[PDB]
């Protein structure tokens, strides 16, 4: 039964896309917020399809009403919620479902004061007794941004989704859009894809029953502490973290899942920023988090390094069997040439082992790792070598020279000798620990190869996740060679 | 054959009840919800509730007549004024939706001013013959055949090129995506009543009154199109 729900939602959003090109990220986000009781905000120049989305989502239901109003600098609350006689609210907002408010950053003082009580309590005063509002989707579009010290920030901090729409850029998607014969006032949604009033009241209760895995909480708490240490990062209140869970739990509900999926954290790119300056900062921190700690990308990097450290520890003890030797070409030529290991290392970053350890850069080292595509520069052009230590850090400057017997003698601050060698061409202890970590990569990759069919996930994000999973798998298969 | 007039002057203290008929449910006997061609002079000074009701009668052709709504047989929407609105006001929502921006001026020619100064033609008679007036059936049929006009590949090469040229110029005005979609309906209708089945390249001349917004951008839109029509239209500069 839960698996058939994701197919019905995919057919509902397909009919809503017919008529608006390059707006899939705006329609899918408004459909999920409408079925969960959340809001949505749009920003951009007037004329990028901002009012039609408010009149298009009403056709996906069976008892929805539209309300397209423009807030002006001289607007009165009696013209929005209906004039009083006790208030004639026949087709306005207290009895409507999907309302549209354009240019919300200029209404009267009493207009904004009544909109705050209709969100947290879903109610509206009417003289004496109060009544509930069957509001399902709240959308608001504008153009500019409000002031930094004004009363309009009370509503902006409460809205969840902050959509960033813009004009068209692609040429292929503009041909059919320029000459479109699809009407914007018909009913393109079939009668079989429209939910009833009973199914909506039942779905609002099953969203809160979604469990929260322990691994998902490690990503939300880490993102909160990362943005607090960055001065340029925008401040996120505690209300935004609580309201964002309802959005992630609703995405996995209509996708055939019962728990919070780690892939649902992509939607947080439009629920944290507030201006054009913080737009590039939120999308940058999430891209690193989704490609670092989501499916345990970096989590296996700190664990694989301990296996390589234990493997190289047993190889440097018996490094006296085979050392390194550079040729002494001459005949009819001047200075000799220096190179490194040939096909024995099939990687861009080769490793080297030393016999007597030394203290380089005020720290101990057990293995020196150089770049295969960069070591030939110093060995041919001369100057100062630039290589990292222990496989981490940047390319530090070492004191390497040539010996009379052709040996990479790494000199230090005490003029000590250290001949570099190469590891032997797999112990049983290292192989047993490597298969345990390699099996963890297949379990994390199997989860991504099952929930990638989520409709509420953009397509451009799947390219960076797949490139991050293959990078970790290509490194763990090197030690087993 | 069934058109009505409505000449009203919007003032700074105008009320929506004096425009859409006073309520009793609203007595809309000859006003706007049942009219066809309405005239609105000095539209840049009406009340806040007047502009809000005009936006719903354009994209939906409907009106909030109390409880149940009804359609408006509005065929032509004309508006005239004198001054220009503010740069950060609510009046720019209606200006961005209007397609044609006619720029009329006083007469300059001397030959055309002789008969105009002493004209005996009445402005309240019926100079249109009864055989040249279309019926109500032909109007509903023509609204569907306009969208069936094909778009040649050579025409799309000039529309996309003009859009990218105005985006690089800082002094060029910004044109929204709604203006590009609504302009095609005007060009397709010009070739429909001219004996053509496709979009003609000569129909791009009418775009000189659908892109500018003030007097500063008036000399820039008419200059880029003049070079485009005499450069890349019939492969002049090509
Ligand atoms: N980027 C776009 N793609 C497709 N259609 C569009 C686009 N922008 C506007 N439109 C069309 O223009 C019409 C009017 O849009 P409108 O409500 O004025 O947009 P906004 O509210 O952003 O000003 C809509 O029916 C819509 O189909």
């Amino acid at each position: 039964h839960p698996h058939l729900l994701a197919e019905r939602i995919s057919r509902l959003s397909s009919s809503l896309e017919k008529g608006l090109y390059e707006r899939s990220h705006a329609i899918r986000l408004c459909l999920l917020a409408a079925l969960s009781g959340e809001s949505v905000f749009l920003l951009g120049p007037p004329g990028i399809a901002k009012s039609l989305i408010a009149r298009r989502l009403k056709f996906a239901f069976q008892n929805a009403r539209a309300f397209e109003y423009l807030m002006t600098r001289f607007s009165t609350p009696e013209e929005v919620f209906g004039p009083l006689s006790e208030r004639l609210t026949s087709g306005y907002l207290p009895e409507a479902e999907i309302v549209f408010l354009d240019e919300i950053w200029k209404a009267g003082p009493a207009i904004l004061n009544t909109l705050l009580t209709a969100i947290n309590e879903r109610q509206f005063r009417n003289g004496a007794h109060v009544e509930k509002i069957p509001m399902r989707l709240l959308v608001a579009a504008s153009n500019e941004l409000p002031e930094a010290d004004s009363s309009l920030e009370a509503l902006y901090d409460r809205m969840l989704i902050r959509l960033w729409l813009d004009k068209v850029q692609d040429k292929a998607n503009f041909r059919s859009m320029l000459t479109s014969q699809q009407d914007e006032n018909d009913n393109p949604v079939p009668d079989a894809l429209q939910v009833t009033d009973e199914e909506y009241e039942r779905w609002q209760k099953e969203i809160g029953e979604i469990t929260l895995p322990d691994h998902v909480f490690e990503l939300i708490f880490m993102l909160r502490q990362q943005l607090d240490k960055l001065p340029d990062a925008p401040y996120v209140s505690d209300r935004r973290w609580k309201k964002a869970i309802r959005l992630l739990q609703a995405s996995a509900f209509f996708s055939g899942r019962s728990a919070v999926a780690p892939v649902d954290l992509i939607l947080l790119k439009d629920c944290l920023w507030y201006d054009a300056q913080s737009l590039n900062l939120i999308q940058q921190q999430i891209d690193v988090l989704m490609t670092g700690h989501a499916w345990q990308q970096q989590g296996m990097l700190t664990r694989l390094g301990a296996i390589v450290q234990r493997h190289l520890q047993l190889q440097q003890q018996q490094s006296d069997k085979t050392a390194l030797t550079v040729i002494r070409l001459g005949g009819i030529f001047s200075r000799r040439q220096q190179y490194q290991l040939p096909v024995n290392v099939t990687a861009s970053t080769l490793t080297l082992l030393l016999q007597k350890p030394l203290k380089l850069h005020d720290m101990e080292v057990v293995h020196i790792s150089f770049e295969r595509s960069a070591l030939e520069q110093w060995l041919s052009k001369g100057g100062e070598i630039r290589g990292k230590l222990n496989g981490i850090g940047f390319a530090q400057k070492l004191n390497l020279e040539v010996d009379s017997a052709q040996h990479l003698v790494v000199r230090d601050v005490s003029l000590q000798g250290s001949t570099l060698a190469l590891p032997g061409s797999l112990p049983g202890e290292i192989k047993q620990q490597l298969e345990e970590l390699e099996s963890d990569w297949r379990k994390q990759h199997a989860l991504f190869s099952e929930q990638q069919k989520c409709l509420f996930i953009p397509g451009d994000w799947l390219g960076r996740i797949e490139a991050s999973l293959q990078d970790v798998g290509a490194q763990i298969r090197q030690a087993q060679q």
